Protein backbone atom coordinates (compact mmCIF):
# COMPACT_ATOMS: atom_id res chain seq x y z
CA UNK A 1 0.00 0.00 0.00
CA UNK A 2 3.07 2.21 -0.04
CA UNK A 3 2.00 4.41 -2.92
CA UNK A 4 -1.47 5.49 -1.89
CA UNK A 5 0.12 6.26 1.47
CA UNK A 6 2.94 8.40 0.12
CA UNK A 7 0.63 10.63 -1.91
CA UNK A 8 -1.53 11.26 1.15
CA UNK A 9 1.37 12.38 3.30
CA UNK A 10 2.59 14.48 0.40
CA UNK A 11 -0.87 16.08 0.28
CA UNK A 12 -0.74 16.64 4.04
CA UNK A 13 2.74 18.14 3.91
CA UNK A 14 1.83 20.22 0.85
CA UNK A 15 -1.10 21.73 2.72
CA UNK A 16 0.81 22.25 5.99
CA UNK A 17 3.45 24.23 4.14
CA UNK A 18 0.78 26.36 2.46
CA UNK A 19 -0.86 26.98 5.84
CA UNK A 20 2.46 27.77 7.53
CA UNK A 21 1.67 24.89 9.90
CA UNK A 22 4.98 24.04 11.58
CA UNK A 23 3.56 21.18 13.68
CA UNK A 24 1.67 19.44 10.92
CA UNK A 25 4.56 19.81 8.50
CA UNK A 26 6.76 17.98 11.01
CA UNK A 27 4.15 15.31 11.40
CA UNK A 28 3.77 14.81 7.66
CA UNK A 29 7.55 14.51 7.44
CA UNK A 30 7.55 11.79 10.12
CA UNK A 31 4.69 9.95 8.47
CA UNK A 32 6.41 10.13 5.09
CA UNK A 33 9.71 9.00 6.63
CA UNK A 34 7.89 6.07 8.20
CA UNK A 35 6.41 4.89 4.92
CA UNK A 36 9.70 5.02 3.03
CA UNK A 37 11.43 3.32 5.96
CA UNK A 38 8.87 0.52 5.65
CA UNK A 39 9.17 0.43 1.84
CA UNK A 40 12.92 0.16 2.26
CA UNK A 41 12.57 -3.18 4.07
CA UNK A 42 9.97 -4.66 1.67
CA UNK A 43 19.35 -1.86 -4.36
CA UNK A 44 16.88 0.83 -5.47
CA UNK A 45 15.82 0.04 -1.92
CA UNK A 46 18.73 2.33 -0.99
CA UNK A 47 16.60 5.01 -2.61
CA UNK A 48 13.66 4.33 -0.24
CA UNK A 49 15.93 4.18 2.76
CA UNK A 50 18.02 7.26 1.99
CA UNK A 51 14.75 9.16 1.50
CA UNK A 52 13.52 8.11 4.95
CA UNK A 53 16.80 9.38 6.43
CA UNK A 54 16.50 12.65 4.54
CA UNK A 55 12.91 12.98 5.69
CA UNK A 56 13.59 12.08 9.34
CA UNK A 57 16.52 14.52 9.46
CA UNK A 58 14.33 17.32 8.13
CA UNK A 59 11.66 16.52 10.70
CA UNK A 60 14.32 16.42 13.43
CA UNK A 61 15.57 19.98 12.90
CA UNK A 62 11.93 21.10 12.92
CA UNK A 63 10.82 19.27 16.05
CA UNK A 64 13.99 20.76 17.53
CA UNK A 65 12.96 24.29 16.53
CA UNK A 66 9.68 23.43 18.27
CA UNK A 67 11.66 21.88 21.13
CA UNK A 68 9.84 18.59 21.68
CA UNK A 69 12.33 16.32 23.34
CA UNK A 70 10.18 13.18 22.97
CA UNK A 71 9.58 13.98 19.29
CA UNK A 72 13.29 14.55 18.69
CA UNK A 73 13.70 11.19 20.34
CA UNK A 74 11.36 9.49 17.89
CA UNK A 75 13.32 10.84 14.95
CA UNK A 76 16.70 9.97 16.46
CA UNK A 77 15.54 6.42 17.08
CA UNK A 78 14.21 6.10 13.55
CA UNK A 79 17.43 7.58 12.16
CA UNK A 80 19.39 4.97 14.13
CA UNK A 81 17.36 2.22 12.63
CA UNK A 82 17.43 3.47 9.08
CA UNK A 83 21.16 4.14 9.06
CA UNK A 84 21.57 0.71 10.53
CA UNK A 85 19.73 -0.85 7.61
CA UNK A 86 21.98 1.15 5.27
CA UNK A 87 25.27 0.05 6.79
CA UNK A 88 26.11 3.46 8.23
CA UNK A 89 26.82 1.91 11.61
CA UNK A 90 28.81 5.06 12.31
CA UNK A 91 25.70 7.18 11.98
CA UNK A 92 23.50 4.56 13.61
CA UNK A 93 25.55 4.89 16.81
CA UNK A 94 25.52 8.70 16.85
CA UNK A 95 21.73 8.70 16.56
CA UNK A 96 20.98 5.92 19.03
CA UNK A 97 23.32 7.54 21.49
CA UNK A 98 21.08 10.59 21.62
CA UNK A 99 18.02 8.36 21.84
CA UNK A 100 19.53 6.67 24.95
CA UNK A 101 20.16 10.07 26.54
CA UNK A 102 16.59 11.15 25.83
CA UNK A 103 15.27 7.93 27.32
CA UNK A 104 17.48 8.71 30.32
CA UNK A 105 16.03 12.24 30.65
CA UNK A 106 12.51 10.81 30.73
CA UNK A 107 13.62 7.92 32.94
CA UNK A 108 12.37 5.57 30.24
CA UNK A 109 13.83 2.18 31.19
CA UNK A 110 12.28 0.25 28.28
CA UNK A 111 13.55 2.79 25.75
CA UNK A 112 16.86 2.94 27.55
CA UNK A 113 17.21 -0.82 27.17
CA UNK A 114 16.16 -0.98 23.53
CA UNK A 115 18.81 1.67 22.77
CA UNK A 116 21.63 -0.15 24.60
CA UNK A 117 20.48 -3.19 22.70
CA UNK A 118 20.44 -1.29 19.41
CA UNK A 119 23.89 0.17 20.11
CA UNK A 120 25.21 -3.35 20.75
CA UNK A 121 24.07 -4.53 17.32
CA UNK A 122 25.79 -1.66 15.57
CA UNK A 123 29.08 -2.28 17.41
CA UNK A 124 28.97 -5.94 16.42
CA UNK A 125 28.79 -5.01 12.79
CA UNK A 126 31.75 -2.65 13.33
CA UNK A 127 33.75 -5.59 14.65
CA UNK A 128 34.08 -3.75 17.94
CA UNK A 129 32.96 -6.76 20.01
CA UNK A 130 34.57 -5.60 23.24
CA UNK A 131 32.63 -2.31 23.28
CA UNK A 132 29.50 -4.27 22.26
CA UNK A 133 29.54 -6.71 25.19
CA UNK A 134 29.66 -3.56 27.31
CA UNK A 135 26.19 -2.55 26.02
CA UNK A 136 24.68 -6.00 26.04
CA UNK A 137 25.61 -6.30 29.70
CA UNK A 138 23.91 -2.96 30.28
CA UNK A 139 20.83 -4.19 28.48
CA UNK A 140 20.96 -7.37 30.57
CA UNK A 141 20.95 -5.60 33.93
CA UNK A 142 18.07 -3.41 32.76
CA UNK A 143 15.99 -6.37 31.61
CA UNK A 144 16.17 -7.83 35.10
CA UNK A 145 15.25 -4.52 36.67
CA UNK A 146 12.42 -4.24 34.15
CA UNK A 147 11.41 -7.76 35.18
CA UNK A 148 11.46 -8.83 31.52
CA UNK A 149 12.25 -12.54 31.20
CA UNK A 150 11.98 -12.38 27.40
CA UNK A 151 14.46 -9.60 26.75
CA UNK A 152 16.63 -11.07 29.51
CA UNK A 153 17.01 -14.21 27.40
CA UNK A 154 17.74 -12.14 24.33
CA UNK A 155 20.61 -10.24 25.96
CA UNK A 156 21.97 -13.56 27.13
CA UNK A 157 21.71 -14.95 23.65
CA UNK A 158 23.24 -11.77 22.26
CA UNK A 159 26.07 -11.90 24.76
CA UNK A 160 26.50 -15.54 23.82
CA UNK A 161 27.10 -14.60 20.19
CA UNK A 162 29.38 -11.79 21.23
CA UNK A 163 31.84 -13.86 23.26
CA UNK A 164 31.75 -16.57 20.64
CA UNK A 165 33.15 -13.95 18.28
CA UNK A 166 35.80 -13.01 20.85
CA UNK A 167 36.65 -16.72 20.93
CA UNK A 168 35.83 -16.90 24.64
CA UNK A 169 33.62 -20.00 24.33
CA UNK A 170 33.69 -20.51 28.10
CA UNK A 171 31.69 -17.36 28.80
CA UNK A 172 29.66 -17.83 25.62
CA UNK A 173 28.32 -21.17 26.88
CA UNK A 174 27.57 -19.61 30.27
CA UNK A 175 25.33 -16.99 28.66
CA UNK A 176 23.55 -19.29 26.21
CA UNK A 177 22.72 -21.68 29.00
CA UNK A 178 21.20 -18.83 30.96
CA UNK A 179 19.18 -18.08 27.85
CA UNK A 180 18.33 -21.73 27.18
CA UNK A 181 16.83 -21.80 30.67
CA UNK A 182 14.47 -18.84 30.14
CA UNK A 183 13.60 -20.33 26.75
CA UNK A 184 12.46 -23.59 28.32
CA UNK A 185 10.94 -21.67 31.23
CA UNK A 186 8.84 -19.54 28.90
CA UNK A 187 8.47 -22.57 26.59
CA UNK A 188 9.88 -20.79 23.50
CA UNK A 189 10.54 -23.82 21.30
CA UNK A 190 12.04 -21.91 18.33
CA UNK A 191 14.37 -20.13 20.76
CA UNK A 192 15.37 -23.54 22.17
CA UNK A 193 16.48 -24.84 18.76
CA UNK A 194 18.60 -21.70 18.54
CA UNK A 195 20.46 -22.10 21.83
CA UNK A 196 21.09 -25.77 21.12
CA UNK A 197 22.71 -25.06 17.81
CA UNK A 198 24.77 -22.29 19.35
CA UNK A 199 25.92 -24.36 22.34
CA UNK A 200 26.68 -27.37 20.18
CA UNK A 201 28.66 -25.02 18.00
CA UNK A 202 30.62 -23.44 20.87
CA UNK A 203 31.52 -26.77 22.48
CA UNK A 204 32.71 -27.95 19.11
CA UNK A 205 35.22 -25.10 19.24
CA UNK A 206 36.26 -26.29 22.68
CA UNK A 207 36.84 -29.90 21.68
CA UNK A 208 33.98 -31.17 23.80
CA UNK A 209 32.62 -33.56 21.18
CA UNK A 210 30.58 -35.19 23.95
CA UNK A 211 28.53 -32.08 24.74
CA UNK A 212 28.57 -30.82 21.15
CA UNK A 213 27.08 -34.12 19.89
CA UNK A 214 24.36 -33.76 22.52
CA UNK A 215 23.09 -30.29 21.61
CA UNK A 216 23.27 -30.80 17.88
CA UNK A 217 20.71 -33.59 18.47
CA UNK A 218 18.44 -31.45 20.62
CA UNK A 219 18.62 -28.80 17.88
CA UNK A 220 18.01 -31.44 15.21
CA UNK A 221 14.76 -32.52 16.85
CA UNK A 222 13.32 -29.05 17.17
CA UNK A 223 14.50 -28.15 13.69
CA UNK A 224 12.70 -31.21 12.29
CA UNK A 225 9.31 -30.24 13.75
CA UNK A 226 9.25 -26.53 12.91
CA UNK A 227 9.67 -27.43 9.23
CA UNK A 228 6.38 -29.30 9.17
CA UNK A 229 4.68 -26.20 10.68
CA UNK A 230 2.24 -24.03 8.73
CA UNK A 231 1.35 -21.28 11.23
CA UNK A 232 3.12 -19.48 14.16
CA UNK A 233 2.08 -16.65 16.55
CA UNK A 234 8.01 -11.09 14.08
CA UNK A 235 9.21 -12.07 10.55
CA UNK A 236 12.22 -14.44 10.90
CA UNK A 237 13.91 -14.13 7.50
CA UNK A 238 17.39 -15.33 8.41
CA UNK A 239 16.90 -18.87 7.12
CA UNK A 240 18.59 -20.26 10.20
CA UNK A 241 17.67 -23.94 9.88
CA UNK A 242 19.10 -23.99 6.36
CA UNK A 243 22.24 -21.85 6.69
CA UNK A 244 23.34 -23.72 9.78
CA UNK A 245 23.24 -27.06 7.94
CA UNK A 246 25.18 -26.06 4.82
CA UNK A 247 28.48 -27.77 5.59
CA UNK A 248 29.85 -30.33 3.16
CA UNK A 249 27.37 -32.81 1.70
CA UNK A 250 25.65 -33.83 4.95
CA UNK A 251 22.64 -31.67 4.05
CA UNK A 252 19.65 -33.92 4.66
CA UNK A 253 18.62 -31.94 7.75
CA UNK A 254 18.03 -28.52 6.18
CA UNK A 255 14.66 -27.19 7.32
CA UNK A 256 12.66 -24.11 6.40
CA UNK A 257 9.10 -23.09 7.15
CA UNK A 258 6.67 -21.06 5.00
CA UNK A 259 6.46 -17.33 5.72
CA UNK A 260 3.32 -17.76 7.87
CA UNK A 261 5.12 -20.08 10.28
CA UNK A 262 8.42 -18.25 9.88
CA UNK A 263 8.26 -16.28 13.14
CA UNK A 264 10.99 -15.81 15.72
CA UNK A 265 10.44 -16.60 19.38
CA UNK A 266 10.23 -13.98 22.16
CA UNK A 267 13.72 -14.93 23.39
CA UNK A 268 15.52 -14.74 20.06
CA UNK A 269 17.29 -11.36 19.74
CA UNK A 270 16.49 -8.89 16.97
CA UNK A 271 19.88 -9.84 15.57
CA UNK A 272 21.31 -13.30 15.62
CA UNK A 273 24.87 -13.32 14.38
CA UNK A 274 25.09 -17.03 13.59
CA UNK A 275 26.12 -16.41 9.97
CA UNK A 276 28.88 -14.03 11.01
CA UNK A 277 30.13 -16.60 13.47
CA UNK A 278 29.76 -19.23 10.78
CA UNK A 279 31.61 -17.19 8.14
CA UNK A 280 34.13 -16.05 10.75
CA UNK A 281 35.32 -19.49 11.78
CA UNK A 282 35.10 -20.36 8.11
CA UNK A 283 37.75 -17.72 7.43
CA UNK A 284 40.00 -19.08 10.20
CA UNK A 285 39.76 -22.72 9.05
CA UNK A 286 41.18 -21.58 5.70
CA UNK A 287 43.79 -19.41 7.40
CA UNK A 288 45.27 -22.34 9.35
CA UNK A 289 45.33 -24.45 6.12
CA UNK A 290 48.99 -23.49 5.64
CA UNK B 1 19.69 -13.81 3.58
CA UNK B 2 17.76 -15.15 0.61
CA UNK B 3 20.77 -15.90 -1.53
CA UNK B 4 23.00 -17.95 0.76
CA UNK B 5 19.82 -19.90 1.55
CA UNK B 6 18.87 -20.65 -2.06
CA UNK B 7 22.25 -22.09 -2.98
CA UNK B 8 22.14 -24.37 0.05
CA UNK B 9 18.77 -25.81 -0.94
CA UNK B 10 20.06 -26.06 -4.47
CA UNK B 11 23.06 -28.03 -3.17
CA UNK B 12 20.70 -30.21 -1.13
CA UNK B 13 18.41 -30.84 -4.09
CA UNK B 14 21.36 -31.44 -6.44
CA UNK B 15 22.68 -34.14 -4.12
CA UNK B 16 19.29 -35.73 -3.49
CA UNK B 17 18.80 -36.12 -7.22
CA UNK B 18 22.25 -37.66 -7.59
CA UNK B 19 21.51 -40.06 -4.76
CA UNK B 20 18.05 -40.94 -6.11
CA UNK B 21 16.67 -39.67 -2.79
CA UNK B 22 12.93 -39.13 -3.42
CA UNK B 23 12.20 -37.88 0.12
CA UNK B 24 15.07 -35.44 0.36
CA UNK B 25 14.40 -34.13 -3.11
CA UNK B 26 10.83 -33.31 -2.06
CA UNK B 27 12.14 -31.66 1.06
CA UNK B 28 14.65 -29.53 -0.85
CA UNK B 29 11.89 -28.48 -3.20
CA UNK B 30 9.73 -27.37 -0.24
CA UNK B 31 12.62 -25.54 1.36
CA UNK B 32 13.43 -23.84 -1.93
CA UNK B 33 9.78 -22.96 -2.50
CA UNK B 34 9.66 -21.44 1.00
CA UNK B 35 12.63 -19.18 0.39
CA UNK B 36 11.31 -17.85 -2.89
CA UNK B 37 7.89 -17.44 -1.32
CA UNK B 38 9.50 -15.27 1.35
CA UNK B 39 11.64 -13.42 -1.20
CA UNK B 40 8.47 -12.71 -3.16
CA UNK B 41 7.03 -10.71 -0.23
CA UNK B 42 10.23 -8.78 0.59
CA UNK B 43 12.29 -8.34 -2.59
CA UNK B 44 7.37 -6.75 -10.36
CA UNK B 45 10.42 -9.03 -10.77
CA UNK B 46 8.88 -10.17 -7.51
CA UNK B 47 6.46 -12.05 -9.81
CA UNK B 48 9.57 -14.01 -10.75
CA UNK B 49 10.21 -15.02 -7.10
CA UNK B 50 6.59 -15.89 -6.57
CA UNK B 51 6.00 -17.82 -9.79
CA UNK B 52 9.12 -19.83 -8.94
CA UNK B 53 7.72 -20.75 -5.51
CA UNK B 54 4.54 -21.95 -7.22
CA UNK B 55 6.52 -23.97 -9.76
CA UNK B 56 8.63 -25.38 -6.91
CA UNK B 57 5.64 -26.19 -4.64
CA UNK B 58 3.80 -27.83 -7.58
CA UNK B 59 6.78 -30.06 -8.32
CA UNK B 60 7.07 -31.03 -4.66
CA UNK B 61 3.33 -31.73 -4.55
CA UNK B 62 3.32 -34.37 -7.28
CA UNK B 63 6.30 -35.93 -5.51
CA UNK B 64 4.87 -36.06 -2.01
CA UNK B 65 1.78 -37.47 -3.76
CA UNK B 66 3.83 -40.23 -5.37
CA UNK B 67 5.08 -40.88 -1.83
CA UNK B 68 1.51 -40.51 -0.58
CA UNK B 69 1.97 -38.27 2.45
CA UNK B 70 -1.38 -36.60 2.98
CA UNK B 71 -0.07 -34.09 5.55
CA UNK B 72 2.84 -33.20 3.24
CA UNK B 73 0.49 -32.76 0.28
CA UNK B 74 -1.43 -30.55 2.69
CA UNK B 75 1.56 -28.29 3.35
CA UNK B 76 2.13 -27.81 -0.37
CA UNK B 77 -1.52 -27.13 -1.15
CA UNK B 78 -1.66 -24.54 1.63
CA UNK B 79 1.49 -22.90 0.36
CA UNK B 80 0.19 -22.93 -3.20
CA UNK B 81 -2.99 -21.25 -2.03
CA UNK B 82 -0.99 -18.51 -0.37
CA UNK B 83 1.36 -17.98 -3.23
CA UNK B 84 -1.36 -17.83 -5.85
CA UNK B 85 -3.20 -15.47 -3.58
CA UNK B 86 -0.22 -13.10 -3.56
CA UNK B 87 -0.11 -13.35 -7.37
CA UNK B 88 -3.78 -12.54 -7.93
CA UNK B 89 -4.69 -16.01 -9.14
CA UNK B 90 -7.64 -16.08 -6.79
CA UNK B 91 -9.04 -18.79 -9.01
CA UNK B 92 -6.07 -21.02 -8.26
CA UNK B 93 -5.88 -19.90 -4.68
CA UNK B 94 -9.39 -21.30 -4.08
CA UNK B 95 -8.72 -24.66 -5.79
CA UNK B 96 -5.64 -25.17 -3.60
CA UNK B 97 -7.08 -24.03 -0.30
CA UNK B 98 -10.12 -26.15 -0.96
CA UNK B 99 -7.96 -29.25 -0.90
CA UNK B 100 -6.20 -27.98 2.19
CA UNK B 101 -9.57 -27.67 4.00
CA UNK B 102 -10.41 -31.26 2.99
CA UNK B 103 -7.08 -32.48 4.28
CA UNK B 104 -7.59 -30.62 7.55
CA UNK B 105 -11.01 -32.30 7.67
CA UNK B 106 -9.49 -35.79 7.14
CA UNK B 107 -7.11 -35.23 10.06
CA UNK B 108 -9.85 -33.53 12.10
CA UNK B 109 -7.63 -30.45 12.28
CA UNK B 110 -9.95 -27.70 13.52
CA UNK B 111 -7.29 -24.96 13.59
CA UNK B 112 -6.21 -25.74 10.02
CA UNK B 113 -9.85 -26.14 9.01
CA UNK B 114 -10.52 -22.63 10.30
CA UNK B 115 -7.50 -20.97 8.73
CA UNK B 116 -8.55 -22.47 5.37
CA UNK B 117 -12.14 -21.25 5.61
CA UNK B 118 -10.66 -17.89 6.52
CA UNK B 119 -8.22 -18.02 3.61
CA UNK B 120 -11.03 -18.99 1.23
CA UNK B 121 -13.08 -16.04 2.42
CA UNK B 122 -10.27 -13.61 1.56
CA UNK B 123 -9.97 -15.03 -1.96
CA UNK B 124 -13.72 -14.74 -2.59
CA UNK B 125 -13.64 -11.14 -1.43
CA UNK B 126 -11.09 -10.28 -4.04
CA UNK B 127 -13.23 -12.06 -6.66
CA UNK B 128 -16.12 -9.74 -5.75
CA UNK B 129 -18.05 -12.84 -4.73
CA UNK B 130 -19.08 -11.35 -1.32
CA UNK B 131 -22.11 -13.58 -0.85
CA UNK B 132 -20.08 -16.81 -1.09
CA UNK B 133 -17.42 -15.20 1.13
CA UNK B 134 -19.72 -14.44 4.07
CA UNK B 135 -20.59 -18.11 3.85
CA UNK B 136 -16.99 -19.01 4.74
CA UNK B 137 -16.43 -16.30 7.29
CA UNK B 138 -19.49 -17.57 9.15
CA UNK B 139 -17.96 -21.06 9.04
CA UNK B 140 -14.70 -19.68 10.40
CA UNK B 141 -16.67 -17.86 13.13
CA UNK B 142 -18.44 -20.97 14.39
CA UNK B 143 -15.13 -22.85 14.47
CA UNK B 144 -13.36 -20.10 16.40
CA UNK B 145 -15.93 -20.41 19.17
CA UNK B 146 -15.63 -24.20 19.20
CA UNK B 147 -11.86 -23.77 19.25
CA UNK B 148 -12.38 -21.37 22.15
CA UNK B 149 -10.32 -18.72 20.31
CA UNK B 150 -11.35 -15.22 21.35
CA UNK B 151 -8.75 -13.62 19.10
CA UNK B 152 -9.76 -15.35 15.85
CA UNK B 153 -13.40 -14.94 16.86
CA UNK B 154 -12.94 -11.16 16.75
CA UNK B 155 -11.18 -11.40 13.42
CA UNK B 156 -14.05 -13.30 11.80
CA UNK B 157 -16.42 -10.72 13.17
CA UNK B 158 -14.26 -7.96 11.81
CA UNK B 159 -14.00 -9.82 8.49
CA UNK B 160 -17.73 -10.33 8.36
CA UNK B 161 -18.10 -6.66 9.19
CA UNK B 162 -16.11 -5.67 6.10
CA UNK B 163 -18.00 -8.21 4.02
CA UNK B 164 -21.51 -6.92 4.72
CA UNK B 165 -20.30 -3.34 4.39
CA UNK B 166 -19.44 -4.30 0.81
CA UNK B 167 -22.88 -5.83 0.34
CA UNK B 168 -24.21 -2.50 1.60
CA UNK B 169 -25.97 -4.20 4.52
CA UNK B 170 -24.64 -1.76 7.14
CA UNK B 171 -27.15 -3.07 9.69
CA UNK B 172 -25.50 -6.47 9.94
CA UNK B 173 -22.08 -4.92 9.41
CA UNK B 174 -22.41 -2.85 12.57
CA UNK B 175 -23.69 -5.92 14.47
CA UNK B 176 -20.51 -7.87 13.68
CA UNK B 177 -18.06 -5.03 14.27
CA UNK B 178 -19.63 -4.42 17.65
CA UNK B 179 -19.16 -8.07 18.55
CA UNK B 180 -15.54 -7.61 17.50
CA UNK B 181 -15.11 -4.31 19.32
CA UNK B 182 -16.16 -6.10 22.49
CA UNK B 183 -13.52 -8.85 22.24
CA UNK B 184 -11.01 -6.17 21.34
CA UNK B 185 -11.70 -4.27 24.54
CA UNK B 186 -12.01 -7.56 26.42
CA UNK B 187 -8.58 -8.70 25.27
CA UNK B 188 -7.38 -5.06 25.46
CA UNK B 189 -6.23 -4.92 21.83
CA UNK B 190 -5.86 -1.16 21.45
CA UNK B 191 -4.84 -1.17 17.77
CA UNK B 192 -7.82 -3.41 17.01
CA UNK B 193 -10.05 -0.94 18.85
CA UNK B 194 -9.00 2.00 16.63
CA UNK B 195 -9.90 -0.25 13.68
CA UNK B 196 -13.43 -1.10 14.81
CA UNK B 197 -14.10 2.53 15.67
CA UNK B 198 -13.19 3.75 12.21
CA UNK B 199 -15.23 0.95 10.61
CA UNK B 200 -18.34 1.57 12.71
CA UNK B 201 -18.13 5.34 12.29
CA UNK B 202 -17.81 4.65 8.60
CA UNK B 203 -20.81 2.28 8.44
CA UNK B 204 -23.09 4.59 10.44
CA UNK B 205 -22.12 7.41 8.13
CA UNK B 206 -23.58 5.29 5.32
CA UNK B 207 -26.75 4.93 7.36
CA UNK B 208 -27.23 8.63 8.08
CA UNK B 209 -26.57 8.25 11.77
CA UNK B 210 -24.32 11.29 12.06
CA UNK B 211 -24.80 11.07 15.85
CA UNK B 212 -23.19 7.64 16.16
CA UNK B 213 -20.76 8.23 13.31
CA UNK B 214 -19.41 11.38 14.98
CA UNK B 215 -18.95 9.36 18.15
CA UNK B 216 -16.80 6.56 16.80
CA UNK B 217 -14.71 8.79 14.59
CA UNK B 218 -13.63 10.47 17.86
CA UNK B 219 -12.85 7.18 19.60
CA UNK B 220 -10.78 6.17 16.56
CA UNK B 221 -9.11 9.58 16.50
CA UNK B 222 -7.87 9.20 20.08
CA UNK B 223 -6.35 5.80 19.57
CA UNK B 224 -4.93 6.84 16.21
CA UNK B 225 -3.19 9.82 17.83
CA UNK B 226 -1.38 7.71 20.46
CA UNK B 227 -0.15 4.85 18.25
CA UNK B 228 1.69 7.37 16.06
CA UNK B 229 3.88 8.50 18.97
CA UNK B 230 4.75 4.83 19.58
CA UNK B 231 8.22 3.40 18.88
CA UNK B 232 7.86 -0.31 19.66
CA UNK B 233 2.81 -9.29 12.56
CA UNK B 234 3.93 -6.59 10.08
CA UNK B 235 1.00 -4.17 9.51
CA UNK B 236 1.89 -2.54 6.19
CA UNK B 237 -1.52 -1.29 5.16
CA UNK B 238 -0.97 2.29 6.30
CA UNK B 239 -4.44 2.36 7.80
CA UNK B 240 -4.17 5.52 9.88
CA UNK B 241 -3.09 7.42 6.78
CA UNK B 242 -5.30 5.99 4.06
CA UNK B 243 -8.39 6.41 6.15
CA UNK B 244 -7.77 10.13 6.62
CA UNK B 245 -7.11 11.06 2.99
CA UNK B 246 -10.42 12.77 2.22
CA UNK B 247 -10.39 16.36 1.05
CA UNK B 248 -8.04 18.74 2.80
CA UNK B 249 -8.96 17.78 6.38
CA UNK B 250 -5.72 15.81 6.69
CA UNK B 251 -4.25 16.96 10.00
CA UNK B 252 -5.01 13.63 11.68
CA UNK B 253 -2.97 11.29 9.48
CA UNK B 254 -0.87 8.99 11.65
CA UNK B 255 1.77 6.43 10.87
CA UNK B 256 4.15 4.49 13.10
CA UNK B 257 7.72 3.35 12.34
CA UNK B 258 8.11 -0.28 11.20
CA UNK B 259 9.08 -1.46 14.70
CA UNK B 260 5.79 -0.25 16.19
CA UNK B 261 3.87 -1.08 13.01
CA UNK B 262 2.28 -4.33 14.23
CA UNK B 263 -1.32 -5.44 13.92
CA UNK B 264 -3.34 -6.52 16.92
CA UNK B 265 -4.47 -10.11 17.60
CA UNK B 266 -8.05 -9.26 16.63
CA UNK B 267 -7.27 -7.55 13.32
CA UNK B 268 -7.82 -10.06 10.48
CA UNK B 269 -5.06 -11.06 8.06
CA UNK B 270 -6.90 -8.96 5.54
CA UNK B 271 -8.69 -5.73 6.29
CA UNK B 272 -10.60 -4.49 3.26
CA UNK B 273 -10.93 -0.88 4.40
CA UNK B 274 -9.34 0.41 1.16
CA UNK B 275 -11.66 -1.61 -1.05
CA UNK B 276 -14.59 -0.31 0.93
CA UNK B 277 -13.12 3.19 0.68
CA UNK B 278 -12.53 2.96 -3.04
CA UNK B 279 -15.86 1.20 -3.55
CA UNK B 280 -18.00 3.94 -2.04
CA UNK B 281 -15.69 6.37 -3.81
CA UNK B 282 -16.84 4.81 -7.09
CA UNK B 283 -20.50 5.14 -6.14
CA UNK B 284 -20.24 8.78 -5.03
CA UNK B 285 -19.03 9.59 -8.55
CA UNK B 286 -21.70 7.38 -10.09
CA UNK B 287 -24.54 9.31 -8.45
CA UNK B 288 -22.96 12.65 -9.54
CA UNK B 289 -25.27 12.69 -12.57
Amino acid sequence: NFDEAIVCCQRHLDISRELNDKVGEARALYNLGNVYHAKGKSEDVRNALQAAVDLYEENLSLVTALGDRAAQGRAFGNLGNTHYLLGNFRDAVIAHEQRLLIAKEFGDKAAERRAYSNLGNAYIFLGEFETASEYYKKTLLLARQLKDRAVEAQSCYSLGNTYTLLQDYEKAIDYHLKHLAIAQELKDRIGEGRACWSLGNAYTALGNHDQAMHFAEKHLEISREVGDLEVLFPPDEDFFDILVKCQGSRLDDQRCAPPSAATKGPTVPDEDFFSLILRSQAKRMDEQRV
